[PDB]
């Protein structure tokens, strides 16, 4: 309890120590679409990609409240240094469902290992003597250049072609081969390339059912640790939706820095600060902000409480999640609409880092795993217990 | 932590306990513009007008967040009780500001003694000899037919009638005359008619000034107990905010309820849980009224833990209660609206609770200290120093 | 164009001129669930449920932007007779599509003749010599006391009791029964009671096809006059809308009016025209509320240059109209909760017309033709061509 | 009235003829933050520029409706050449309170002479023999680069550099000199650069009086063409808000468009037509759309019926617009941030105009004369009769 909870304390502090390189790289990764060398090592030296990697491995080992309370402050300095780092942790997370066999070999010689994972089934994967061949294109493999292995999933096929299931499949950096398709307006150092692979082959101890990868029967097993307890889909919608809220905050901070050195054009008010509709206006935005706040905690809690106890979510709990962190986002890009408002015409500026986190916020919220109309309508669904419009939970 | 954990549960079992008695008169109550007898002997029975009673005079002597969760499923039965019972609870909490005669005067032989508290500055006091003479006409005095005594705020007046200070006073029933002007469309059973007094006596030690009425020196005090440390003029806020957020959370339960058994006029729809932009649409008023409960809750927290900690909450921290209360009965106003959309044109039908949550919760909403556009103002200021716009905090 | 015109401005000027009746039967219209005598008398001496008449009978036979600009400004007297009106004008309008026969009989010595109709097929008819015998029971009949006669909706059945069709329906007052169940928190004095009939002969020549009571092919008919060849039953979704709209506006006027003479509480604010933060929130729900006037307005202009020109509506544009009326009655529902925020506590207050004006609207602005997610949904589905969801347009 | 709706039928195929030009120059006015020589040729070509140009100079001389419907189609294939086109516009129509000396100047021998303008007062001046001698430093100097001459605000000084009043002078190109200043992420092209002048003197035909440039005396002269009677700085907003208002409505339109043949990841839901929650979350969108669009016709309309009958709007009118003006651009964003949501990750790619709208439409909304917070006091303080918080209308 209160050695995680100054845990915490401790690595928040390290993202204000390592926070000037990942803001001094902010123009590079703008321009080459890729995190700077510096960055990387930053990442790498702060342990930040450690936080959900075993502490047998060499690992951090927190939880879920952890991991949400440093991706918003990251997000400050660098919200693409953010979104990175919350895949790879969530990456790493999600590799707990492989066998041992797999994660020796990945976290074994590396505790700070980076897994990168996509879960659109973009690929066919055949039987083979030993394992499986694999084939597929993968779009949005975030932080890909910087991995280490790739979680992928794919769709198993006999000799005929014809489906017979779903595939969650490990493969190394070596075996990945990444075409250069990431040319956006936002969260552009991210690097979300396209992972390819033709005829590559995986080996059976390296590839699970897509049932076990979405698998939450290790939320009652007493023998794993709390943070493998833990539903692990559920935790990396919760800590992406963390990233996109942090952005929102130091938005909100820099308007309330610059509000009274500036007026609002082309009114008599030479001070924003002056014109108390200016005023009155900003106290609404933040509450939404504090609102969305709330959600990501609640729901951060939800998930730990469930780990520390080792009883199972059941699926009204973890749909309500999936409507507070699609919320929770959903009020941050209404709010940043609102927040350019108040600040005016110079939020556009390339100087302005206003426009960085507007950018940024709005092009993550779009993740599949974030989509604010699914979680209303999952939400929803649960207070009749309607079949849920995804596949896993 | 446990104990005070513990006692809420019993507390909440108590008010579906007694609830039925509630429910059973609230026809009545919609009626006759006043509580009904058994509804007041439940009132006393429950010791919920205790809550915030002094243990030293055989009261409860809970925290904020107890008596918040308490007034939210008071509201399910009658709203009216709901409000009632808070105001009381507040009124009794801010009682201990005044001196230990007026208390032992109030509590002594009446561990059940409930008070009225009207805080507008509707009369005028003047010096006489072993006290005042007070003459004034206050109106919202909520619940004031079943109340023992009445804190009644004054602009203090000399000779000539210059106004010299303000003063808040204790005045019992027996020196009360009650006008009959509580004629609403809402909240109708509260009975918040207008107390008058003319050339009425009130002595000293039943007499403070308005400054030590709305004074903050006991949150650091370590001899009192935790909850008379606690903002006084803030809790009280916050749990009026629960009363009109338990009535909101009441009609999303009924209309959760009644949906699979109607359709949408005049759509092919015949189940309301067959369409799903209904489903969709409650997932979000859901979560609206979700985040208006954070809101509450987060506020009430803040007040607890700094009442324990015994520490002094700075301006910024109430400034911030004001308008997550205000936010929060917002929000539940709005959803209630929504709510209306989702059940359809039944919901104004007399027989539905449905309207009678929606106009209970938005009467109540309009109470000063619950004032949206007010909070918005006193937390948007607080992020620049600004001079607060009410008077006490 | 002038004519028409010329007429709008006399009809509104009837409105100014008889307002004070209806505005006087309000009390007595609130208490007994039925308009007065002399409201009723006025309506009458007005012709203001004459307006979809035709000049062959001594109506005024006017057009859709005209009976929605009396519309709005009649809800500012009394609602509930602004609701009646304008059910009685849209149900003689409906009842065009009935034979010669049907009109000669109901119009023909009754230029003032007022029809009642629920197009909820509530009821079941078969075949019997000469016409068919009736039976059903049909809700929600507004000012069903007031007119004389009533188009009711039946599903038609054999001898063996199997579904063979739909029909329309005319019955006179003398056939009629009328069950008191109109039990509402608003618009009461509409006495939209339920109608029932057991075993009621009705003739061949006052039955028709449901498929010819919704039927459009008179917008191309070059021999009828140009009110007849509007699309009838988005034409009364229409002016129902206006009559919600109306009161919308009658609120603002009032917030306004009352807002130098108030102040807001608890604040330093003694008028609420001192507070920048009231004045801008103001323009900003005065502006939603001028968005649902012009929603209405288009549509209605919409229905007449069709009317006009004899050119049939498209589905689109039927499907579109369906969106602004469900989008303006939301948009002046939401409006009425801003302006009660805007104004505070005195709005709750019986003696003051805000709340009547506040319920009134939400409760008429549930009506299934102006339902806002069916609305949203059929203009949303016009974009790809989607199956209506509703039966009629 | 069909001769001035006949032109504006012309004028906007026109917008469409010479398109496919200004879209094919878009991704190299995103590059060089420049209008391409093509559009510059084709803007000159179609006589876009000249709209608001007298027919005694040679120019159409249409009128605001007709300006802002072109604005609205034009935003369709480059917001930027939109933004640029209607304040060249504006800035010829507010060069007609020039002296003739001036206007003969500028357009006795240049029928498509192009005008830039900023009123903010960024200059000072002093009197010379002959005219003034004018330094400043004016930012947001849309199209300057392209335009031939500047109309600019300035603070007349004395000798000893004390504040005498304000003026406005209209300087050439020839005299100009441009810094890049313009770096931005939306409205690239458009090239607001700023314009600096040091000593520069202006003659006494070119200067005018601030009083005279915001004067709207001419309301009533017949003895001028409707146009030049129009509220000139009115009629720049509205227009400025058509080209945000047209960059949302293309921003639906291809929404619209490829909503068929994409899905909702990670739904159920493989086509987004397939969703009803899609469905009728794009038809409430699209109402917003709608109005924002009846809100900038009513303003145009308003100035336009002015202009022809020759009477001066008064204040609350004027008021009025400005707050339609910012609750249209207000709406679009708000719009445009729920349009990504519909339309999913792909928004943000850069070969995808979705963004490219986003961007452009919340960059120019942000406009001094479009401020949704100035509009909502302007408007709301209309009905109380308080003091415009800006200095013209």
């Amino acid at each position: 309890r209160s050695e995680t909870a100054e845990l915490r304390a401790e690595l928040v502090e390290r993202v204000h120590k390592f926070g000037p390189v990942f803001a001094d790289g902010v123009a590079e990764g703008e321009r080459e679409r890729r995190l700077p060398d510096a960055t990387v090592r930053a990442i790498d030296q702060s342990q930040l990609a450690m936080l959900w990697t075993a502490k047998s491995y060499g690992g951090l080992e927190t939880d879920v409240r952890t991991m949400s309370e440093v991706a918003k402050v990251l997000s400050h300095y660098c919200p693409s240094t953010s979104w990175v780092v919350n895949n790879v942790n969530g990456s790493n997370l999600l590799a707990s469902k492989f066998p041992r066999a797999a994660l020796d070999e990945v976290f074994g010689d590396a505790p700070g290992a980076k897994l990168a994972s996509v879960f659109a089934a973009a690929g066919t994967a055949v039987r083979t003597p030993g394992g499986y061949r694999l084939t597929g294109s993968w779009p949005y493999g975030t932080g890909i250049l910087h991995d280490d292995w790739a979680i992928l999933v794919a769709r198993e096929v006999d000799a005929d072609g014809e489906p017979v299931g779903g595939l969650s499949m490990l493969v190394p950096a070596r075996d990945l081969t990444v075409e250069d398709t990431w040319h956006t307006v936002g969260m552009r150092a991210t690097g979300s390339h396209t992972v390819v692979l033709r005829d590559t082959f995986v080996p059976e101890h390296r590839v699970i059912s897509g049932e076990l990868q979405r698998s939450r029967e290790s939320a009652t097993d007493l023998g794993l640790p709390p943070l493998f307890r833990t539903a692990a889909i559920a935790a990396m919608a919760v800590v992406c939706a963390s990233v996109v809220l942090g952005a929102g905050q130091a938005a909100r901070a820099l308007v309330v820095e610059k509000a009274p050195t500036r007026g609002i054009a082309p009114s008599k008010y030479t001070r924003q600060t002056d014109s108390r509709t200016f005023v009155s206006s900003l106290g609404r935005t933040a509450l939404s902000i504090d609102a969305a706040e709330m959600h990501v905690a609640r729901a951060a809690t939800a998930l730990d409480d469930a780990a520390y106890d080792a009883v199972a979510l059941p699926d009204s709990e973890l749909l309500r999640i999936r409507g507070d962190v699609g919320q929770a986002v959903s009020l941050v890009t209404t709010a940043l609409d609102e927040l350019l408002w108040a600040h005016g015409a110079a939020s556009f500026a390339e100087s302005n880092p206003l426009q960085r986190y507007w950018r940024d916020a709005n092009t993550a919220a779009r993740h599949a795993m974030l989509n604010v109309h699914v979680g209303h309508e999952l939400y929803g669904g649960s207070f009749f217990g309607l079949d849920p419009i995804v596949p896993s939970l």
